[PDB]
Order: C-alpha cells, then structure tokens, then sequence
C-alpha cells in the first residue's frame, strides 16, 4: 500500500468528463479540469492537458500520466505552502499519505485554511483532528472519497484500505 494505490481506491477511474461531489468537472483518477460551470472550458483544459483532441475521453496510460503529475503537484503544493510544510514534516509516514491524499482531493488552498486541524495534527492530537476534519464541507459532500482518509489521520495505519 502506497499513495498511488490509496488514491486509485479513493478516486477510482473515469475515462470521460464527470462532475465530482463538489460539483466540478473531472476525469481520470480525480483529475480536476476546471471549477468553471462551462463544460467547453473544461474541454479546452483537457486537450490542453493531453496534447490532443480527446474530445472528452482519455486512455488508461494517459490517465496514469495525469495521475502521476497530480500526485507530484500535490506533494509540491504541500512543500511550498508555509502553513502545510511544517505540519507535513512532523507527521509519520502513513499520515503523510493521508495528507497528500487530502491536498490531491481538496487542493492546497482549502486545506491550508483548517488552522484548527493543522495545530491539532502538529501537536499529534489525532482524535480531535479526525473529529474536526469530519466537519468540513469536503467530508459532508464527499463522504466516500473522504472517510478512509480521516480514519487514516486518526489511526496512522493502512487498515481503512485493507
Ligand atoms: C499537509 C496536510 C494535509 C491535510 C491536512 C488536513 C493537514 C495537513
Ligand atoms: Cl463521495
């Protein structure tokens, strides 16, 4: 078990644009195209991402390419954020996976605004962080995509993905 397998389980796989649980246009393994309400703007972004006219459908290999780029951008987003980095660095290996996963789903901005949970995590207060994450708009809207990640922040084991 590792971040990629953890993410494939949580994001599954679509090979054509859909609306995710927050209502935004997505494809592959949780790849957000745009927050625009315009499907055609989400289409330009996709072609722009692949390097061809798709027009809204991709292959598996191309999905894994996007996936690999997006994991990388999530990690880089954490390391570049002054609020996220010190918290990230104090976490153990498995909770670091739960942190990459959350940034991958929610994006850095939303995550960095959980000042509450951020302090709790750094002080290693797992139960309270867990409780406070299960309160966000992210959890209430995306409970299947989110549940295993909260449980993982709580336990620091992979048991939720087993
Ligand atoms: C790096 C990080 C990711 C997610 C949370 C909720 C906190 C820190
Ligand atoms: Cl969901």
């Amino acid at each position: 078990m590792n971040i990629f397998e953890m993410l494939r389980i949580d994001e599954g796989l679509r090979l054509k644009i859909y609306k995710d649980c927050e209502g935004y246009y997505t494809i592959g393994i949780g790849h957000l195209l745009t927050k625009s309400p315009d499907l055609n703007a989400a289409k330009s972004e996709l072609d722009k991402a692949i390097g061809r006219n798709c027009n809204g459908v991709i292959t598996k290999d191309e999905a894994e390419k996007l996936f690999n780029q997006d994991v990388d951008a999530a990690v880089r987003g954490i390391l570049r954020n002054a609020k996220l980095k010190p918290v990230y660095d104090s976490l153990d290996a498995v909770r670091r996976c739960a942190a990459i996963n959350e940034v991958f789903q929610m994006g850095v901005t939303g995550v960095a605004g959980f000042t509450n949970v951020l302090r709790m995590l750094q002080q290693k207060r797992w139960d309270e962080a867990a409780v406070n994450l299960a309160k966000s708009r992210w959890y209430n809207q995306c409970p299947d995509r989110a549940k295993r990640v909260i449980t993982t922040f709580r336990t620091g084991t992979w048991d939720a993905y087993k």
